[PDB]
RNA sequence: CGUGGUUGACACGCAGACCUCUUACAAGAGUGUCUAGGUGCCUUUGAGAGUUACUCUUUGCUCUCUUCGGAAGAACCCUUAGGGGUUCGUGCAUGGGCUUGCAUAGCAAGUCUUAGAAUGCGGGUACCGUACAGUGUUGAAAAACACUGUAAAUCUCUAAAAGAGACCA
């Protein structure tokens, strides 16, 4: 109903064509929607809960979710260099990541789906359709279609920064997916997608639902930092080493945009917990409970939520959060030869 | 050994790494051969006649020729407007122009491999490939080889451009092919092969056998250009058009530098009659037959020899050459429904 | 290509095209043949998103609603069908006088006739004619008739371009 349009919308901060979107959900009762990742080593924090959230969130309308976790083009990417097995085995840790916090595979009706597995077995529907994208482009639009991977840097033109666009572009149609949720880096490959589905004369053109860029630990990226460990905040760290980074984290108090610490907030523990407890001493306003964002950057401007107090909040809110993954390594093996492994590589 | 040595440079003008040759030769009693064309437009006389003789003095010398047949890349080209069927409908036209003017493919050392039927069955080692010689290139040297499309840096680019020579690249070695015959419009692949396996550390790096492209009827013209039917001979012309081409042809007295006629008489005729027998009146000599290309040359260089009746000698030559081609369009029905289909669609 | 002349042709010369020769296309010559079109009708509504990307202006492109409908028309379905429904299929500028710049009546400043379709050019469109491609029939070759198309068939085949500031106009 009107609710499904309710609730979806509300995960991808940017839509285009939202009326596509309610015409999609009255239309068709389980849409499909994916999401893309190039398993560049140890998760993101935004990859691993503000995606979580957002899957929650539209599995909860019954959408369909299919997870395009993507191999061959992290070998694009050229992540932890030209090897294939490490990055499978990244990938896969990935995917006890999701099932270790718990995101919906209790229920089944998600599908985490290897992009090697998937055009291989399919191979003869896929590579036709890249081939097509590709004629019915040229270098000039791929190029500019480039900061997807986030190699484009004004950097020295790669082949591969060209199969990458096409490549995931063919993705959208070749898993059905009528609904595109993704970061903002991800929407040039989307409107690339409309433009090729306009092209192809098929109407029904794939959503996009582009959420939030999630901003690094330190003022100086807004964008995704996962090239430095300690700009951003992974999965497997420790409680020390979240805290530590979190009391080391850039939050100018009296500020409301720019500031890292209440983008966290907002988009991590607010839709988490549904609320948020700040703890305080008598003098300062006492142990108090936040139930909206707008309270909670309301009295941040009165200046009563001081930084010094507001990141020990943080970091108990973002440790009460990754604490079932931690119990479930030191539960399961698996687990944790994967973290060992994953520990051993090093980014390049 | 010796022998087979010989007669496989007999055919290629330039051959880089000749010594490796003769030690493929030397182990490899049956060494793979690969020659390619993108299913477009009409046969010109060069890919009918050059491969013929090409097919037929290697497997006589002992080899296995992979020819590939290349649909998904004519609809990169945009040939004939990308429609796979009507691509397919002239891939099995130009087989039938092979089988018919003499390649020995009763002796199966030839094998017709289209790119669909064989990349669909292996995709999951072939496309991989690309990616690989993807990452290890990058865009400005794959734009250093667009003389393959005949699109020079000047013309706007194309993701089909990059796209295309990577996956013939590819197959240079997803046909486990040793030799690549494909004259001065393939040298930049296959430099780039080489390079690439000078790169992945490839032991058995293939042979360049780049074939001499016809120089084009008009003036300056070093190869033929297909856009324009009156400056090229097409396998299926009948006796009248393959004369009155001949005649319109451009051949200056006592010059040979840049000479289509004599190009066309040394790459076609004597390798094809090991002579070329000229039928002249005693006002000029008389009948004289030539058993080599130096002869002829000195007697056009003495002005002995006119083009006059050198033109039709010529055109005699091409038709015994050609009547084959034509008997067996005429005696079969569906090959003259081929025909038909073929000539049916425009130039593109 | 006109004139004696029915589009087209024929007397006549030339024009172009096709063919042959001197075979190098070039340059010239030869005796040849052909050239095509006509008719009738429509064609200016706005807004919106994406699209150079760093924005803003002029825009161009798809693009979904909306419209005095992207029409005159083509395709299909319902089909007692007189009719109805869906898809494809759209033009760019200028104008003429009223008050002024101007001697009130060129060009511009305020409206104007959705477009006097008013003015020219252009899009496809339906029909006829000619020839050709192909098919069938009447067919002794030849020829005649009917039908599907061509003539008027292809460059952002790949939608972004110009300018002005910012960091790159």
């Amino acid at each position: 109903p009107e609710e499904k349009f309710k609730i979806v919308r509300s995960v991808g901060e940017e839509c285009i064509q939202e009326d596509e979107l309610l015409n999609l959900l009255t239309k068709k009762p389980e849409p499909v929607c994916y999401d893309g990742f190039e398993p560049s080593g140890r998760m993101h924090i935004a990859q691993g809960v503000m995606k979580t959230i957002s899957v929650n969130k539209l599995t909860s309308a019954g959408c369909r979710v299919k997870i395009w976790i993507a191999d061959w083009f992290a070998k694009l990417n050229n992540k932890m260099g030209g090897d294939l097995k490490k990055i499978e085995t990244v990938g896969r840790y990935l995917i006890e990541i999701w099932k270790a916090v718990g995101m919906d595979v209790e229920g089944g009706k998600v599908e985490f789906l290897w992009s090697s597995k998937e055009i291989n077995a399919r191979a003869d529907e896929y590579w036709p359709l890249v081939l097509d994208i590709a004629q019915k482009n040229n270098l000039k639009r791929i190029i500019r279609c480039s900061q997807i991977m986030g190699r484009s840097e004004q950097d020295e033109l790669t082949a591969a920064q060209i199969f990458y666009p096409c490549m995931q572009c063919a993705d959208i149609f070749f898993l059905k997916a009528d609904i595109c949720q993704l970061g903002m880096d991800q929407r040039k490959v989307n409107v690339l997608a409309r433009e090729y589905c306009d092209d192809i004369k098929r109407k029904n053109k794939p959503i996009i639902l582009s959420h939030h860029m999630l901003p690094g630990l330190q003022q100086g990226q807004e964008k995704m930092s996962k090239s430095d460990p300690s700009s951003s905040v992974f999965m497997e760290d420790e409680e020390a080493e979240v805290n530590v980074k979190i009391k080391k984290a850039y939050c100018p108090p009296k500020v409301v945009e720019g500031n890292p610490c209440l983008e966290y907030i907002k988009y991590l523990i607010l839709p988490w917990f549904n609320e948020f407890t700040v703890e305080r001493s008598a003098d300062n306003g006492g142990n108090k409970t936040f139930k909206s964002y707008e309270e909670l950057i309301a009295d941040y401007e009165s200046g009563e939520l001081h930084p010094a107090d507001l990141k020990p909040a943080l970091s108990k809110s973002l440790n009460k959060i990754l604490e079932p993954v931690r119990e479930h390594f030191r539960k399961d093996s698996n687990a944790k030869e994967l973290l060992k492994r994953v520990k051993a590589y090093r980014v390049t």
